[PDB]
């Protein structure tokens, strides 16, 4: 019997604040110069945004709006008020933003535990949050604030998914709230269930889950207030929820192989997975200085294959071209697609179609096997 | 198979926000031990910006932490424009304000004296050395910012081979990169360290060498850059070797369970290890709201057991108090012990005694098993 | 014909922010430690404040304690609200001070002014504006008027003929205010009647003739969102509302932020003390005292009365007096005004002369009977 | 007797390092957009600048490139390595200035003038300027090569009855190299190479100069400089940015602010009525008041002091100026031609009674019309 836990939060979360920040600005560049070179990260704590790092773009009129851009998406996030903990419109806003072949070892990962072929905590954690956001967002429970997290455990018998364990929801709101006459039941009812209902696990037993809806109590102020967040500080969350395999995405062009290759992985895993060559497969790459082609291409299947690994690599190798221009090329990843992948995680998304999501070499491999 | 894993010096921008946090968290616990400490540090061109926020009754050291920091760069060595950063007279801004369900990883192996994995392990001692040969003036033209990497090539999951280490570094401007640099850092810090570790059976007869591939290494740190506290964590850890449960070290006191509870399931399974309860093990730690002690505690030895796992896991629970308050207690962390691990990794030190590292269980476990 | 114009700004403005900032800061270390040495600027913009500087202090705690200095301050000004503009809970506050533990003089001509216009020997001007701002402020904070905020700013115009004030020609009253106010109906004749009417009942001015004032309220129109808000302030940048409105030169140098060892403060200080004490003494009607020192010397090297033609005695005379009874080493402006203490914050709006709410000791009628007594 | 001193500092001191980023700012948005609403703040403490405010302008590029403008005043002004106390290559910038697309007041103001100097400026002050402008040219001309950019000069004459008799003190406190001699290298070069000099250019006919105290580092070393263990904000140096405390001020400070700001443009145009005053030999001295009201554009009122130096009745100056000048905003805008990048050499040295550039409100043009409405 194992349990394992995974968790997600909210684009209100400090340290996805800065994310997403980061990102946004990737995206402006991108958009008006498709060449920018971009590593941008954001710190938050009370009161105050700051933006730094170095461009190379010939995009000047979207790097002179990055002031308004941070403003806008703070906004967006839903931070609208000092009592909230924190405005978008009256925020300090500072910007530092200076403007004028590798050893490697890369994973990606996928598994037939969800629809999305991702690991069922993270997976369930992250349509948790997104359906927490979406909830405040449309109306549907207004009294919401943006700040949140979201907590899923399941217990395993033989690497078998047997229970939802435990699910913990944490989320910001209005002071009037009464959290057990109505903040537990709404969260129950409109986030939870609503989800489990979407997801419509086959045999996952949901029937004793210990729910918990802020087990802390109240909140009430929520993001950078009493607290900081910077870019790049919830790997795990934008990856797998640590069951699997360093580098964070956010406020990196695609020329950052620690972004680029990361996703590329997962693709190569995904359609792998989806191509019914294996229940679930971790792809590793391995790059030198002074080759573009990986000198390397591994999959371990964990007893899962229905092809020898060998064969899978071979077919791996014929279907993709792992050069990192190749990558970009075939990813179309010169693009500002970026801030949406800010939050909620970069893998598995059911809201959002990512490049790197797309089950689009599926019938390459069965043909190349 | 390849694997490789990387390192990085004190002066590395992300290493040195690392490094100014725990120096923080230092400062505070020196003088009041019971400081709840939750400290970020960025840097850009020229900058410093400590955020956070802090318990403590430590009201000198709070008052002292711009000198503490100016401080900490100066040891790291950045004293002068000419190296692209001056702790002396750069600008420091602070702003700093004045259970739960969970699962987190250790690991160890003995592919090392250090117990951990070969990458990381011969990573780290290349990285130390070459700050080292730096500061006691064997290399003196050498400046802060560095990076090692190490590649091994595995066959049957036996290391066989040393297949690539690269070793970049800053450095005065006169210096002949071929007549001087490439045989220096041959000399004094390869060599030495493969003397050092003298592994009996890994072939290092046919290793590529690089020694700054990419040229000139003059300026080095913030300068044309950005780092941020917890951007590191592969690094501080394992290499990519072992998962991590996620969350960033420095910066954060031990009632972080990130951090300590990280700490102990590394302290469990070097113990494990060199009790010769099994060459590998992870140890995993499941934690639920509501309760001190573990729901879980399992073990994975990767067919590499010499008793039955269900047998080390019992051992383990007598062994071990995994409250958090005991591990606390247990590893005597309420003391000033963190900024030493802000660089070079958290785990498998030879060059300072850590609490975690400690081979104090042993004998205990030997006798419950 | 003359008209003459000055201004005054309430604490709420986002410039008199710094001031405050900066002698709160310098107060907090004073408290704990008279004899730090502090030079600390602060600079305000949308939604941050940015506290910079060099002190040398013992006062540690105080130190530390500096960030919740700020924050007090600003809701002490009022700030509590992004719907203001400006919130002290919630803003940010940056610090980059360079912190020590402790362990000649200077060529300077310094100026002080004193004149019977008013009953604090201030223009009248520069008397009536800040009169105003500190009365705006007033209404505001003992909720008789509750709906006006921080941020606010006074304007007074005075007619002059033959050097006499005969007219109160024009008064600009300008206040942060909630959304919902109607300006005519309302913001309108509450300030005329709660602030306007009740300084000119205060200062009772025997002769000036108020009866054709223009009188403009908020001219603008709304003035919702202030402080910071959309705007910058920094420390140093309201010198002469801080001083005597135009009316009297400058020696130059802010005062805020600054510990009195520093000369442009504490001897500015001193020669108000001096100037006030003259007049009260009835030896002018107006007076210009200067004070000149040279490096190498503590006592000045020159110590000069202009009376523009409104002396009683000879300038000569009343410069002996002041030579006998005043002191003026900058160690003994410091010992005999008392100055290591944490009185500063308070001189930080509403201008550093002339005020009629609070004590300070540069404004002390305690030398007119030694004056008299020496000439 | 009576002594009178006044002070200018560098371009390499803190708050004039902040005055010309300010005014830098100022100038590069200008040069791509005239229209431009400027109100931008400066900040310098050890190692780092942070500039703020507001600005409403098209110049999207120029803005994109103020941190690059900062890092390039910086290093003009002499600042490039950490062993100055700071490096405008290496240093902190930050940036938080609103931005915005395009889409009365009461007042009153003063100019002076004094036939005191060729430039019609107060002697102390302008002895002051020349002595600061020429101690940063001895170092940038390679003269005096050891010496760093912060410095601060200081001129006391002394006066009888109103006449400058004798040049009482001067003190110069300048930046260098760590390795100088205080007493014989740098006293000496500094007597020769910058007070001599300027005495010699201004060659004023009564000055006597014989016995003046001549101070060069009277606090000692001065290695470190500029925001190094210091600060500096914009618009803290307002009496050397005008009359050195000569005459009176109607408050704000200048630079980093657009021509539309009243404190500007009106005090600019009211040095320019004095001087022309002056220089149409109307009186020997000078102060111009000008008076404006809330909802009209022309001046509600303008008045002269000349203090008994008068040539022509008091009033009928006021008329001549009446009819020479049009000092409605708008008009004071056109005429002297400010919508153009002219700002940041403005931000050193004074703003007032300069001999090493041309400004609009220092140009006598309005002397032969004054003579003629007279
Ligand atoms: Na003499």
């Amino acid at each position: 019997g194992r349990l394992f836990t995974s968790e997600s939060v909210t684009e209100g979360h400090p340290d996805k604040i800065c994310d997403a920040i980061s990102d946004s600005v990737l995206d402006a560049l991108l958009a008006a110069d498709p060449r920018s070179r971009v590593a941008v990260e954001t710190l938050v704590t009370t009161g105050q945004v700051h933006v730094v790092g170095e461009v190379t773009t010939s995009a000047k009129e979207a790097f002179a709006d990055i002031t308004n851009t941070v403003r806008a998406r703070i906004l967006e996030i839903g931070y609208d008020s000092s009592d909230k903990g924190f405005d978008g419109a009256t925020c300090g806003v500072n910007i530092g933003i200076g403007a004028q072949g590798d050893q490697g070892l890369m994973f990606g990962y996928a598994i037939n535990a969800t629809p999305e072929l991702m690991p069922l905590p993270i997976a369930l954690a992250h349509r948790l949050s997104r359906r927490l956001t979406e909830v405040r967002k449309n109306g549907v429970l207004p009294y919401l604030r943006p700040d949140g997290k979201t907590q899923v455990t399941i217990a395993y018998e033989d690497n078998v998914p047997v229970r939802l364990d435990t699910v913990v929801i944490s989320t910001q709101h209005a002071a009037d709230i009464d959290l057990e006459k109505t903040l537990d039941p709404d969260i129950r009812e409109k986030v939870l269930n609503t989800v489990l209902d979407d997801l419509a696990h086959e045999t996952l037993d949901a029937s004793t889950v210990r729910v918990l809806v802020n087990p802390t109590g109240k909140f009430v102020l929520g993001g950078p207030m009493g607290d900081a967040g910077l870019t790049g500080r919830k790997i795990i969350v934008d990856t797998y929820g640590g069951w699997a395999r360093g580098g964070a995405f956010s406020g990196k062009d695609p020329s950052k192989v620690d972004r680029s290759a990361a996703y590329a992985m997962r693709w190569v895993a995904k359609n792998v997975v989806a191509a019914g060559l294996a229940e679930r497969v971790e792809v590793q790459v391995a790059y030198a200085i002074g080759k573009a082609a990986p000198v390397g291409l591994f999959v371990e299947t964990f007893g899962t294959e229905t092809e020898d690994p060998v064969k899978i690599e071979k077919a791996i190798g014929e279907v993709f071209d792992l050069r990192p221009g190749a990558i970009i090329r075939d990813l179309n990843l010169l693009r500002p697609i970026y801030a949406p992948t800010a939050a909620y995680g970069h893998f598995g998304r059911t809201d959002v179609e990512l490049p790197w999501e797309q089950l689009d070499k599926v019938d390459d491999l069965k043909r190349a096997i």
